[PDB]
């Protein structure tokens, strides 16, 4: 039978302190969950935002972590599509498959398990991880910062036993996020000039994205010159830095396209420059996509003439992937050499050295670091 | 050959003062312009927002007027495709088919006049229009309140030669904007389930295309409760106050379509009012339009988490209607009876009582008032 697991696992006790590695226990999986042995993890700038303690819904103590790769260890009752042995990636944009969104094809946030999910615990209302005789909460429905994970059963994503999950584990955010805002959200034709915002793993996806589709002109933007290889070397035709120019960004794009980019992309989560991103767009027809997340409270603005005058405001989450469907598909795209996954990872780390993951974050010299189990 | 015609004019000498019937002189038609007799024009918040002096762009003294219909009474040089005699409607939005914006299937926001247009000017930089030796401007290339004006040949649309002018001149604006807005900006699916804020002649036409496009739902919103009759007559499945409620009204939309609307327009031009269209729209998939015209200066606002929780924002003019080859279909629409105009006239004035009709816009008791010229 399943037993409870005993494993290491960065526990976040507090916000605004470094992660502690430490010995927690792992409950088997109950109805409908899966029990996951995570191989391979990597940081993003979500995780790192609940961490400061800046996040209105932040609790703690956690294990953080969402973007991650492994293998089931055992399944709940009830279970049938996954068994031991599977090679997974976790979801924390789940897909039941029933819901009200789950069944329309223009979304793919499924509200199955949203509410649990947000307070940190399994569909049932409880957390499966404990330490030192402390509940810890789930995050995201995935808590990847774990040797082992228990997920809602509609969280994973069965992928080919042959991807490289090591690499793979990008796909449970960032590069799905960024390629999905390109070919799903914005959905851009051959020729589009388009602009950037945000030279991260989530810009260069785009730009990824951006090429995929055909994109003529692809102009990335980002006040850290150092990014603008990365970025060209995905396919920005150049790249331009807003502190270069004492005009506001919107109106450097709008005399180098001649009246606006056809699609802007926001990835950085800034509302300034998500309404220059906006304004930045070709009178007519342009459309500017949000991908990036803001802080809490702040709102971004324009005149309502930008609107009537022909541009869309739109945003995405997770690209527009309804998840369970389509990060099997996009690790075969990675498998067939279709998009991009190994030129993301720029560091690599041991499980007992997650923190400089975090490090390597502020110090903006990153775009993915994979932590090895 | 052409002469210098002597008629009269509802001139504008200055902002915040009524219109003064005045005689004037209207000079022939130059190369590529045309002259129309005005047989019936209607006025819209448009005229007025310029002629209170509110209006950056306002420039006097002025010959107002955009909501019109009437015959040729002659042609410039180099034209041919129309001729005197042939019944048309002065565009503001012209169609040269030539420019980009022209030939790009995503927009009708022709620009080959608007510089010249925006200065009350025909394209050659100089008005047709004199009153008692002072030069009188051109306002958005179709100065209707005149008995005769001169425009662009690029800013008259020829229709249907049956069609009654008292009627068909308001497809000059508001009708063509609002069932332009729910069947080309929205494009809404039947039984799509919708919102209309503002229950003026812009939001009974955007009743009228969610009807046609074969909306399941249409809740017409507005604080004055004396429009609901007619909304409902033109296809309102529901009308609701925002004044009956204590909780803003996109919480109150939400609660009653289970989530919100699948789309909302805005037909008001009230900054506050397009944030609550928005925010009205359900979760992953609702669509808000603009089309109510806010002051110059303010701006809409928004939490970007309401885009990357899938809903998008849009905006339009004069309903995305290609100019020149969508109106005489508009009027051929009307005459077959796909569409509805004779409905919207609620009040019929003569020139001289002109300015009636802005009292009649100003006390909320009219919806669109004909004055025959
Ligand atoms: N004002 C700015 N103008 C242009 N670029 C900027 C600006 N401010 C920051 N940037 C650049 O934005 C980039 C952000 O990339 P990352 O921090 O590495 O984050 P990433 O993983 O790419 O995701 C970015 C954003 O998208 C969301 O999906 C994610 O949660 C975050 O909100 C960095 O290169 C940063 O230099
Ligand atoms: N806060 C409000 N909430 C709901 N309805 C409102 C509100 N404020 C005003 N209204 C209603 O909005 C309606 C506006 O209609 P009209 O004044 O008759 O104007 P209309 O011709 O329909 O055009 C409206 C708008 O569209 C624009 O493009 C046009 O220039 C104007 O900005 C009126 O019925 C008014 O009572
Ligand atoms: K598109
Ligand atoms: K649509
Ligand atoms: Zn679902
Ligand atoms: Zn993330
Ligand atoms: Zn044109
Ligand atoms: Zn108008």
């Amino acid at each position: 039978a399943n037993e409870v697991i005993k494993c290491k696992a960065a526990v976040a006790w507090e916000a605004g302190k470094p992660l502690s590695i430490e010995e927690i226990e792992v409950a088997p999986p109950k109805a409908h969950e899966v029990r996951i042995k995570i191989i391979a993890t990597a940081v993003c700038h979500t995780d790192a935002y609940t961490l400061s303690g800046a996040d209105p819904e932040g609790c703690f103590p956690v294990i953080l972590g969402h973007e991650g790769a492994g293998i089931v260890e055992s399944v709940g009752e009830g279970v049938t599509k996954l068994k031991a042995g599977d090679t997974v990636i976790p979801l924390y944009i789940p897909q039941c498959g029933e819901c009200k969104f789950c069944l329309n094809p223009k979304t793919n946030l499924c509200q199955k398990i949203r509410v649990t999910q947000g307070k940190g615990l399994m569909p049932d209302g409880t957390s499966r991880f404990t330490c030192k005789g402390k509940t810890i909460l789930h995050y995201m429905g995935t808590s990847t910062f774990s040797e082992y994970t228990v997920v809602a059963d509609i969280s994973v994503a069965k992928i080919d036993p042959l991807a490289p999950l090591d690499k793979v584990c990008l796909l449970g955010c960032g590069i799905s996020t960024g390629y999905g805002a390109a070919v799903n959200t914005a959905k851009l034709e051959p020729g589009s000039v388009c602009a950037v915002f945000g030279l991260g793993g989530v810009g260069l996806a785009v730009i990824m994205g951006c090429k995929v589709a055909g994109a003529s002109r692809i102009i990335g933007v980002d006040i850290n010159k150092d990014k603008f290889a990365r970025a060209k070397e995905f396919g920005a035709t150049e790249c331009i830095n807003p502190q270069d120019f004492s005009k506001p960004i919107q109106e450097v794009l709008i005399e180098m396209t001649d009246g606006g980019v056809d699609y802007s992309f926001e990835c950085i989560g800034n509302v300034k420059v998500m309404r220059a991103a906006l304004e930045a767009c070709h009178k007519g027809w342009g459309v500017s996509v949000v991908v990036g997340v803001a802080a809490s409270g702040e709102e971004i603005a324009t005149r309502p003439f930008q609107l009537v005058t022909g541009r869309t405001w739109k945003g995405t989450a997770f690209g527009g992937w309804k998840s369970v469907e389509s990060v099997p598909k996009l690790v075969s795209e990675y498998m067939s050499k279709k998009i991009k996954v190994d030129e993301f990872v720029t560091h690599n780390l041991s499980f007992d050295e997650i923190n400089k993951a975090f490090e390597l974050m502020h110090s903006g010299k990153s775009i993915r670091t994979v932590v090895k189990i």
